[PDB]
């Protein structure tokens, strides 16, 4: 069978803290008042939750409210529990209560409130010192989650969220984060197609961390080269051949090879053969701005095949890429 796997780093942390930190199944939810809330605006509703703007009436702050719908209620120990452990780390969201809905009958999270700049003007307009600024913001979030024992597993554009004006970033969503354990075996449909990881496309479960340092990777070179998103799969399947067109099928095979992972058969009718490409044969005239060889170099370190090949969160810190961005 398939070749098991821990991660590099961080492999102790729930081992080293109590069962209380980890056993979300025993966290009692310590509720709040749904009165002190009042809903202004609905902001969104994703798969899991719908989302509004709100007032605390006690304190008058502005907050954000996610009420979560039923197929997202019995998984919300996890995400609570989740979410008052990384309380208070650099770039989490902060969550400030713990309601149940009266309409819903579900609980409602509420967090404090971060002003989130648009996506089409952060994606047109943030500068090369602004993404270098950003991503070593998103990395400070991933290096506290990972050296606290939690994975994000959705790391994507719409779970973070900037407030360009403040200078002010923070990784929010943890729906589906969870708790690493060495040797688990983990729910491989998670995360959005396009920031996928190759472990997860090859259907190999042990996987850890590194799966978030694939994500941000993706995140990245779409960023950089202009190419929204990078890896432009139609379905699971051609987001993997998306990847070796551009990483190469010899290193997917030595992957598998070094896991005894199998490739699912219906891939020897779309996969083919493709040289690994060097990273310069995506930079043309209106994307140089925000190219160089040390983006080139950071983004090739984080976008391997290899889950236990990446760059770690905290290693990532330490690149040459962010060197000119003010510490
Ligand atoms: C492809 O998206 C990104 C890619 C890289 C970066 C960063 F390097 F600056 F950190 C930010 C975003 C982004 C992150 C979040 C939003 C809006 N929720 C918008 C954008 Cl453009």
């Amino acid at each position: 069978g398939p070749v098991p796997s821990r991660a590099r780093v961080y492999t102790d942390v729930n081992t080293h803290r109590p069962s209380e930190y980890w056993d979300y199944e025993s966290h009692v939810v310590e509720w709040g008042n749904q009165d002190d809330y009042q809903l202004v605006r609905k902001l969104g509703r994703g798969k899991y939750s719908e989302v509004f703007e709100a007032i605390n009436i006690t304190n008058n702050e502005k907050v954000v409210v996610k009420i979560l719908k039923p197929v997202a209620a019995a998984k919300i120990k996890r995400e609570i529990k989740i979410l008052e452990n990384l309380r208070g780390g650099p770039n989490i969201i902060t969550l400030a209560d713990i309601v149940k809905d009266p309409v819903s009958r579900t609980p409602a999270l509420v967090f404090e409130h971060v002003n989130n700049t648009d996506f089409k003007q952060l994606y047109q307009t943030l500068t090369d010192y602004d993404i270098r600024f950003y991503m070593y913001e998103i990395l400070k979030a991933l290096d506290y989650c990972h050296s606290m024992g939690i994975m994000h597993r959705d790391v994507k554009p719409h779970n973070v969220m900037i407030d360009h004006e403040h200078r002010k970033l923070r990784l929010i969503d943890w729906g589906l984060a969870e708790f690493y354990h060495p040797g688990q075996e983990y729910n491989v449909r998670v995360a959005s197609r396009y920031f996928k990881g190759p472990e997860l496309l090859v259907d190999y479960q042990m996987y850890d961390y590194s799966l978030d340092m694939w994500s941000l990777g993706c995140m990245l070179a779409s960023m950089i080269f202009r190419k929204e998103p990078f890896f432009h799969g139609h379905d699971n399947y051609d987001q993997l051949v998306r990847i070796a067109k551009v990483l190469g099928t010899e290193d997917l095979y030595d992957y598998i090879d070094k896991y005894n992972i199998e490739l699912d058969p219906r891939f020897n009718d779309i996969l083919g053969r493709h040289s690994r490409k060097r990273w310069e044969r995506f930079v043309h005239s209106e994307n140089q701005h925000l190219v160089s060889p040390e983006a080139l170099d950071f983004l090739d370190k984080l976008l391997r095949y290899d889950h236990q090949s990446r760059l770690t969160a905290r290693e990532a810190m330490e690149h040459p890429y962010f060197y000119t961005v003010v510490k």
